[PDB]
Parts: C-alpha cells; sequence; structure tokens
C-alpha cells in the first residue's frame, strides 16, 4: 500500500494504483478523473509515495486548488516526516503598479478596483496580487508585462510578498512557476531534475506554457514612461516608438490574424530602431520602475525580431489600445525540454480526453512524448449522471450572431428562468452572443439578469451569482470565457448538505463551443491536423463546459440545457458531441 492509500475514495484506487507504477516506471501517466471524486488525496498518496522513495516530488497545481493540497498532504505521517513546502516564485503575482495601469488604460473597473482593494485573494502570510485572480478578472491579460519581476522595486507590494513568501521533500508550485522554470532551464528555485512530477488540472498546464513563452510590448504606458525621463535620450526612443507605431498601422492595414516576422518586414526596421533607442537612455538615475518598464520592452521586441515566434498587431483601427504580441506556435521544444527533465510524470485533471479515452490532443498539446504516454482509464462514477436532467428543448434558429437567433434562443432561455429552482448559468461563445441575448432578456429578467461582458469579468459575475442566489432571486447569468472552464459553482454555505445545494440548478449550453480557443499552438495544431483538432477542440471544451453542472456526489435537481440546433439536426460532424451528452436520461 502507499502512504495516505487508506485516506484515497476506493473509486480512485486503481487510478491510483496503476499511476504510481508507470510513473516509478519512468510513464508520463494520464489520469482522468471526474471533479468531486477526491483527487487530491489521491495526489497526496501519489507524492508521498514518490518521495518516500528518495525522489525529488513536485506538484504543480493552480494556487485556486492548493489550500486543499496542502490540507491533504498535511494529514500523511510520511509527508511530515519528508517535508512539503511552496516555491511561490515571483511567477505567481502581478505587478500592481503596472497591472493598475493597465486597468485603468483599458477601462476594467474591476481589476482596477482589485488592485486598489490590495489585490486580496478572490478565492503563513495572506497571498494577494495572485496572476489567477487577475486573469479571472480580466481574462485578455498579457500576464507577460504585467508579471512581477526581479527588476521590480522592493517597495512594490507584490515584491515585498514575494521576499517575505521566500520562506523539501515535496515541493508544490503553480503551473505559471513550473512553465518559467522549464523556460530558465532552456538557455544556453526549482530541482534541476525531477524525479516525480504530479501536475493536478494538467488541461491548464498548456495555456500556463503559452503565456509565459508570450512577448508582450504595450506602447502607451512605455511612451508614457519614457516621457517623464531626463532629456538625454528621450526624443529618439520617442520618436522610434512613434515611427513603430505607424508601421503597425500600416502593417496591420497591409492584410486583414496571427502572421509571422516575414510578412510585415516593415516592422523589422522599426522595431531595431525601437530597441537600439530602448538600450541608449542612460540607467544613472531611473527609478526601478522605468527600468522594468524599459527592459520588459526591450525583450518584448527582441522577440518579435527573433523570427521564432509569431506576431499580432493591436492598432488604431481596431484596438485603442497598442499592442504587439509576440508568442511560440512551437512549445514543442519548451516542453521537451520539461519532460527530459522529468524522471515520471503524473497528469490529473476532470477533462484530460476528448470523446473517449482519446488522449491524442491532450498529448500533443503538452508534448509528451508518445513512447511514454500512459494512457489510464477515466473514473467518471455513476453521481456524475444520475441527478441530470437533460431536456430535449432548444433553438430551432441556428447559432448564426444574428438578431432573429437571439430572439429565439432568449425565449428558451426565459422559460429556462420561469422553471428555474435556482441559478441558472447560460454559457455563450461570444460577446455579441451576450449582448443579443442580454438585449432580449434585460426587461423580463430583471434583477436577475448578469451580463458578463468586457466591462464586467467572470469574477464579479461570480460574486454576483453567489450574492443573487443568496438573496432568495434565481439569477441568470450570460457567462462565457471562464465560466465554462473555471468558475466552481458549489454552495460553500452547504458543506455537508449536498441535497440541498441550488447556487446552480440549470445550465444552458447556447452553442457548441467551436472556436473558443484562438492561441498559437492552436491555430499551428490547426494547420497541421484539420477539422479533426477543430472538432477536438469542440468537444474537449464542451466536456469542460458540461463539468460545471455536478460538482461533487449527492446533489439533486440539476438539469442541462443543450441549445444548439445542430446537436438535433442530424448532421454528421455533431457526432461527438451527442455521444457525450448520450451519457444522460433525456
Amino acid at each position: 500500500a502507499l502512504p495516505g492509500e487508506g485516506a484515497v475514495r476506493e473509486v480512485l484506487r486503481p487510478l491510483l494504483k496503476q499511476a504510481a507504477e508507470k510513473t516509478a516506471a519512468g510513464k508520463i501517466v494520464f489520469a482522468e478523473a471526474a471533479t468531486g471524486t477526491g483527487k487530491g488525496r489521491m495526489i497526496a498518496s501519489l507524492a508521498a509515495a514518490a518521495a518516500i522513495k528518495g525522489d525529488t516530488v513536485v506538484v504543480s497545481a493552480p494556487l485556486a486548488v492548493t489550500w486543499q493540497l496542502v490540507n491533504d498532504m498535511k494529514d500523511i505521517p510520511e509527508v511530515r516526516r519528508v517535508g512539503l513546502t511552496l516555491s511561490l516564485g515571483r511567477p505567481n503575482f502581478i505587478s500592481p503598479q503596472r497591472t493598475l495601469e493597465w486597468a485603468i488604460d483599458n477601462e476594467r473597473a474591476d481589476l482596477a478596483a482589485w488592485i486598489e482593494g490590495g489585490g486580496k485573494p478572490l478565492s503563513s502570510h495572506e497571498l494577494c496580487w495572485l496572476l489567477e485572480d487577475a486573469l479571472l478578472l480580466a481574462e485578455d491579460l498579457p500576464a507577460d508585462s504585467l508579471l512581477l519581476t526581479s527588476e521590480d522595486p522592493a517597495d512594490c507590494p507584490a515584491q515585498q510578498l514575494y521576499v517575505a513568501m521566500r520562506s523539501a521533500g515535496i515541493i508544490l508550485c503553480s503551473h505559471f512557476m513550473l512553465a518559467a522554470h522549464t523556460r530558465m532551464m532552456q538557455m544556453r528555485s526549482l530541482p534541476h531534475f525531477i524525479d516525480t512530477l504530479i501536475v493536478d488540472e494538467a488541461h491548464l498546464l498548456e495555456q500556463a506554457f503559452a503565456s509565459v513563452y508570450t512577448h508582450t510590448l504595450r506602447l502607451r504606458p512605455l511612451m508614457r514612461t519614457i516621457e517623464g525621463l531626463g532629456s538625454r535620450g528621450r526624443k529618439p526612443a520617442l520618436d522610434a516608438l512613434k515611427e513603430l507605431f505607424t508601421q503597425m498601422q500600416v502593417a496591420s492595414a497591409r492584410s486583414t490574424l496571427n502572421v509571422p516576422l516575414s510578412d510585415v518586414p516593415e516592422l523589422i526596421p522599426a522595431l531595431k530602431d525601437t530597441v537600439k533607442t530602448l538600450g541608449a537612455l542612460p540607467t544613472k538615475g531611473m527609478s526601478r520602475d522605468a527600468r522594468s518598464v524599459i527592459r520588459i520592452a526591450t525583450r518584448a521586441a527582441n522577440d518579435a525580431l527573433s523570427g521564432h515566434s509569431r506576431l499580432r498587431i493591436e492598432v488604431t483601427p481596431v484596438h485603442s489600445y497598442p499592442m504587439l504580441l509576440s508568442g511560440r506556435s512551437n512549445l514543442q521544444r519548451a516542453l521537451l525540454g520539461l519532460w527530459n527533465a522529468t524522471g515520471g510524470a503524473t497528469l490529473v485533471s476532470a477533462t484530460l480526453f476528448t470523446t473517449g479515452d482519446n488522449g491524442s490532443l491532450t498529448r500533443w498539446k503538452l508534448e509528451v512524448p508518445t513512447e511514454r504516454a500512459a494512457f489510464l482509464p477515466p473514473v467518471h462514477p455513476a453521481w456524475t449522471t444520475a441527478p441530470v436532467l437533460l431536456h430535449k428543448e432548444f433553438c430551432a434558429h441556428e447559432p448564426d450572431d444574428s438578431p432573429e437567433w437571439a430572439t429565439e434562443c432568449a425565449q428558451t432561455i426565459q422559460g429556462v428562468a420561469s422553471t428555474a429552482q435556482g441559478g441558472t448559468l447560460v454559457l455563450c461563445t461570444s460577446y455579441q452572443n451576450t449582448e443579443l441575448l442580454a438585449g432580449r432578456l434585460g426587461a423580463a429578467l430583471g434583477d436577475r439578469l448578469i451580463v458578463q461582458s468586457k466591462t464586467s469579468s467572470a469574477a464579479t459575475c461570480l460574486a454576483q451569482f453567489k450574492a443573487k442566489h443568496k438573496a432568495g432571486i434565481r439569477p441568470v447569468w450570460l457567462g462565457l470565457g471562464a465560466a465554462w472552464t473555471g468558475i466552481d459553482l458549489s454552495d460553500h454555505s452547504l458543506p455537508d448538505n449536498p441535497e440541498l445545494d441550488r447556487l446552480l440548478s440549470d445550465l444552458v449550453i447556447t452553442r457548441i463551443p467551436v472556436g473558443q480557443n484562438r492561441s498559437l499552438t492552436h491555430e499551428r495544431r490547426t494547420a497541421i491536423g484539420g477539422f479533426r483538432i477543430i472538432s477536438q477542440e469542440a468537444a474537449w471544451h464542451f466536456r469542460q463546459g458540461l463539468g460545471r453542472l455536478v460538482r461533487r456526489p449527492g446533489v439533486t435537481h440539476k438539469n442541462l440545457w443543450v441549445l444548439d440546433a445542430r446537436i438535433y439536426g442530424g448532421a454528421a460532424w455533431v457526432a461527438p458531441f451527442r455521444q457525450i451528452l448520450d451519457r444522460y436520461k433525456k
């Protein structure tokens, strides 16, 4: 037996046994278990067994689920022997100054108010300024430019937090920490070699790598920084940034899209001049604020100049906030560098596969060597589907971003709000759909409707959903983005009475989530694999969206609605999404 195997639920013991075995054998184990099965105890036992063997063990997991992970591990007597610590590196926090400035710059009152409130945690010392919270507040946050770096002045609150939090057999870190560690490891805090790696919520890991390997040149705060400097080299740098912005206008007009360097050679002169000038103004007498701003800007411009990254131009015709994104479409090299510094690994997530035991997509995303992948059978008990009603109602008009489609879909959603026992989460695939559905549902569902938009984040909507449900209303949340994948809609006021959990009683998927992924990795994956990758990403996102209904066993009165007309229209390409839905009693 394994340390803490008695704490693990019986339904996970075969998964745990195979995972421990194959991980000790040097395999990258794929372990998918339904949310609410006690996966934290399984991970605790895996890490305890590995560290008991003398292995360096690292558990990479988001800080949202890290409190309970430490709680599950601190109960194992052998874990209390070999040591447990948290490597709360700088890739975990944001820069309060830069993040504030960004929030006012882009009119995000939620993010601005959270930064002004002290960055206190939405979910030793109290952890604040977390990157994951800011991402829940700005799904499109440019983490790269706002992450707390070692070049930040020590009077920064997040910098002081990192230094204080820098307070050993089992090391626990976040996905972003592990990605940044991989990056710094490959160049010419954490173990240089990972004997045993365990990744909770592995489906997020790839998104953490792409974020770490993305560079972001934001022109407005950079120019505003240089304006408040000495006149030594100010005029050339400002002229060069102006030339870069003009060239960005020209290059975005050149073709109307994630395009490479060779498609926009006009920026090449521009960025080289920019870097040159950003290195020519004297460091003598710059506060480390401006030092960070300018060095981050030079790094971003050089990564753009690399020719190995792909660029996004966001300029005046389309985006009031000028910005140059340069990300990698090929984290192949990065994640192989990771796995080569790893003896064995267990990837744990509620959603690892797409339409089956099929872990092809996820193995491609994390670039696991095919000779090390070990696909275990997924564990989904009966209670994930037993208290669920899959209703037969749906919108006849196909989802086409039209006024007519909104007019019909909103009637169906109105009926759902009419028969709902508690809250209702209506998942959407774009802000345009949210705005149309809000236009039709506003007057009737008043003081019940929550409209998630570019000005109302997923987490402010989450807090409001919880609040209006606590007040006895049956709130109806038109949500998107993290609402598909991130939110945990289980009533924390009823930890021991799941039969009374009515926080989310009716989930309504408006559209098949085709096209929710816009990352460079997925774009290249499509350019290689085709509609296979498109459909598999859709099915994966769809299973994630379904995973918001039943978060623990013993719940009752959960209703599921799928309004997409193509689901019931007899088209062949919608074949996977029906299979998943056939796991219910309609």
